[PDB]
């Protein structure tokens, strides 16, 4: 099967998927997930394509998400302190990622604009994997 084909993992919490897997692969792939990810409990049984930590700028201060893009589409941010579903970024062919600095990005919805930072210094590759996600959902 060699389904770890499709996974990279960074580390515990931050990882990405190769989205080029036949439909048995994703349901193994899901297994694996329900088996093995902290996670996949705030996701509604949806396959996690990219999650890590993410920083929302929003009120005082900036909130640390876990942020999770999934099947779907979903995006949704998490407490990874209290491990509590915080909410999502509402999905739609309006949304847009937009790339400001290697550690800034923002996600556009119709209602708001979402204001998130990448601490890792990889914000351009959570645009590229939303990015991809919309390309295939929307064209």
């Amino acid at each position: 099967s060699n389904i770890e084909q499709y996974i990279h993992d960074l580390d515990s919490n931050s990882f990405e998927l190769d989205l080029q897997f036949s439909e048995d692969e994703k349901r193994l792939l899901l297994e694996k997930q329900a088996g093995g990810n902290p996670w996949h409990q705030f996701v509604e049984n949806n396959l996690i394509l990219k999650m890590g930590p993410v920083d929302e700028r929003k009120g005082l201060f900036a909130r640390r998400r876990q942020l999770l893009l999934t099947e779907g589409p979903h995006l949704y941010y998490v407490d990874p302190v209290n491990k509590v579903l915080k909410g999502e970024i509402p999905w739609s062919q309006e949304l847009r990622p937009e790339a400001k600095n290697f550690k800034t990005f923002f996600v556009h919805t119709p209602n708001r604009t979402y204001y998130l930072m990448d601490p890792s210094g990889n914000a351009h590759k959570w645009c590229r994997k939303i990015q991809e996600v919309w390309r295939q959902r929307y064209q």
